[PDB]
């Protein structure tokens, strides 16, 4: 982030910022082992709910735009409806992305559960060690020291296997979960970019030449290109695959 | 008497996983139950050998001392 | 509607054998339960194919008649 080599929150200028000045800002108990990882889940759930609300509101706006667009000139009354139809797809994409996000959250919850179950063995080994130390302090001639040592050896073996078992699966699950999340993000971004790029061509057939008072506009006949654009967008959405990613990292 | 509780808890865990498998096979607790079952199985495997290694060793010495 | 009860009873038998296996694996009812489960599985296997063989055949004729 821009504060990498700066002490202030101001963003460093870039090529896009140099080309166009930036717009002004907008006017608007539990186990000890599993405690930091058990907090991330709540934040992810909150993100999911907020994103669902955003998608619902965007769908409502897309629905409402065509209602206003109904009572206007013939070309506007069609372009507005088609643009609303095109915008309606963003919520559909957002729903699938939310589902994949929930899958990733469950994958993380699995690791949380396994480490929370692992903790008690390392608790009990320390308890046994404290007990034998206290017994040795109080009176070295007690007979409980031998059995304490034997069960300490047993618990030490169990704890030795437990830590290796936990560390064998933590990274294995984490890598898969993050790869899945990154693939989902890439797919969502590429689909949104494709939708926007295809929708940008809808405005090319909307005339914008100024007219003087007392003149009549020519009849608008663009009911075919508008249908073709939507059909092509649907075909492109149904055709896209992960192996056909246009964005290539350098 | 100190050895017994490990063999108690292993049987308890086995009963729990069997019941969970019966009730609904799609529960996520089955995996962690299996992992801790493997851990308890290793601990119980070492415990029985440790007990049997010393039972005879102490018994023979005690009885030899008594006979002498 | 007549086909449904066979697929109901097969699931009932499966639930029963699963519960019996959970409660005590040494019961003798498990063997006869498995045998009648195999029988019901064969019957249900034939039933679904028999239903699907006639559903489309009747639907196509009915809709062709209606369209004519």
């Amino acid at each position: 982030m821009h504060r990498t080599y700066s002490l202030r929150n101001s963003r460093a200028p870039t090529a896009s910022q140099l080309q166009n000045p930036p717009p002004p800002p907008s006017t608007t108990f539990g186990p000890e082992l599993s405690r930091k990882l058990s907090q991330l889940v709540k934040i992810e759930k909150n993100v999911l709910r907020s994103m669902e609300l955003t998608a619902n509101e965007r769908r409502d706006a897309a629905k409402q735009l065509s209602i206003w667009g109904l009572e206007n000139d013939d070309d506007v009354s069609d372009i507005t409806d088609k643009l609303g139809v095109l915008i309606y797809e963003v919520s559909e994409l957002d729903d699938q992305f939310i589902d994949r996000y929930d899958q990733y959250r469950l994958t993380l919850k699995s690791i949380r559960d396994i480490e929370g179950s692992v903790q008690p063995s390392r608790d009990r080994k320390d308890k046994i060690t404290d007990k034998i130390a206290y017994l040795k302090y109080k009176d070295p001639q007690s007979p409980k020291i031998e059995v304490l040592e034997q069960e300490l050896v047993r618990a030490e073996a169990e704890s030795l296997v437990a830590e290796a078992q936990l560390s064998n699966i933590t990274r294995s699950k984490l890598r898969a979960a993050f790869n899945y999340q990154f693939d989902s993000i890439i797919e969502h971004s590429e689909k949104i970019a494709l939708i926007a790029g295809y929708g940008k061509a809808l405005l090319e057939l909307l005339d914008d030449s100024p007219v003087t008072p007392g003149e009549t506009r020519p009849a608008y006949d663009g009911y075919e290109a508008s249908k073709q654009i939507i059909i092509d967008a649907e075909s492109a959405l149904n055709e896209w695959t992960l192996d056909s990613a246009q964005v290539k990292p350098t």
